[PDB]
């Protein structure tokens, strides 16, 4: 699809079999999600916000389908104000910017 | 142009005559440069994101150009850590996510 920026531009994301709302973000580098339960072991990761840094749970190759699209990457758990899809799972999706 | 997601989309953009380079941020509603003079009236706001909230000065109908096309509207002017072209620009250059 093609997605103009006149609102958020919001889309409808699953993982662990759940519908949730996300941000597709390309000034995010990664994608963090609200906390949420996740297999496996994680790792520990500091993200860089507008606001300075909070301390996140990395856990990687985990399924994650954005707007109907399969990915299996990274996907960060935190304080996040909202859940956002970075650049890591956009470029699994085939996503760019045009102008 | 198509903007690849593999690295951060960061282009040139020129404001009060001066050259910056600045991220395309689907994420941010509003665009949010590092400390500069702008000129004309201005009040105070609070933005936030990852890590809390920041103050900063808007300034509304500022001119800018973005990897060579004109657009005008609020700029905010504050502690970020990285110049951010946020929704309010990118929709006057026509830029849009696709996949
Ligand atoms: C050390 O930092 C880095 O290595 N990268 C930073 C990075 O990618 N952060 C990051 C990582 C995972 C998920 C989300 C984000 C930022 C979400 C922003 C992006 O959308 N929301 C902005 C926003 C949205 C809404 C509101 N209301 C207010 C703000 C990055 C940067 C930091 C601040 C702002 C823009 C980019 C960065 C890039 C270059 C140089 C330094 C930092
Ligand atoms: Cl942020
Ligand atoms: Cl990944
Ligand atoms: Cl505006
Ligand atoms: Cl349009």
């Amino acid at each position: 699809p093609q997605i103009t920026l006149w609102q958020r531009p919001l889309v409808t994301i699953k993982i662990g079999g759940q519908l949730k709302e996300a941000l597709l973000d390309t000034g995010a580098d990664d994608t963090v999600l609200e906390e949420m339960n996740l297999p496996g072991r994680w790792k520990p990761k500091m993200i860089g916000g507008i606001g300075g840094f909070i301390k996140v749970r990395q856990y990687d190759q985990i399924l994650i389908e954005i707007c109907g699209h399969k990915a299996i990457g990274t996907v960060l758990v935190g304080p996040t104000p909202v859940n956002i899809i970075g650049r890591n799972l956009l470029t699994q999706i085939g996503c760019t910017l045009n102008f």
